[PDB]
């Protein structure tokens, strides 16, 4: 559905490479017992059939607002041209498989054009595949 909180990135195109900073996120929803959730972020380039591309940060306990301030870089390829970068927050569970917290995604094409940076509402699994909303206001 939503609400699901917002998250700071960054994300540019410099020779070839990407270079995406993933810094905090804020008022992400409760996936525990507890009230809170363990959340990281996975980064990958989509579609990524053979699964080489996963990048992640580490994984912060017990907090809705967290703060990783970490930094990736991807080799592009001239395929990237079709592909996006996926940017999914998910819970890290101690018992049960980790589950889905919220995500965005950006176009390989537009952040050559034009380089991410701020504020964006979280998604949910589907839509984040597909677009971004950045909430600068
Ligand atoms: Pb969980
Ligand atoms: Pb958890």
């Amino acid at each position: 559905t939503e609400k699901r909180g917002r998250i700071y990135l960054k994300a540019e195109v410099t020779d070839e490479k990407l270079h995406v900073t993933v810094r905090d996120a804020k008022n992400l929803i409760p996936m525990d017992p507890n009230g809170l959730s363990d959340p990281y972020v996975k980064l990958k380039l989509i579609p990524d059939p053979k699964n080489e591309s996963k990048q992640k940060t580490k994984t912060i306990r017990s907090t809705l607002n967290p703060q990783w301030n970490e930094s990736f870089t991807f080799k592009l390829k001239p395929s990237d041209k079709d592909r996006r970068l996926s940017v999914e927050i998910w819970d890290w569970d101690r018992t049960t498989r980790n589950d889905f917290m919220g995500s965005l995604s950006f176009g390989v094409s537009e952040l050559m054009k034009m380089p991410a940076s701020g504020w964006y509402k979280l998604l949910n699994q589907e839509e984040g595949e597909y677009y971004n909303v950045p909430i600068p206001e």
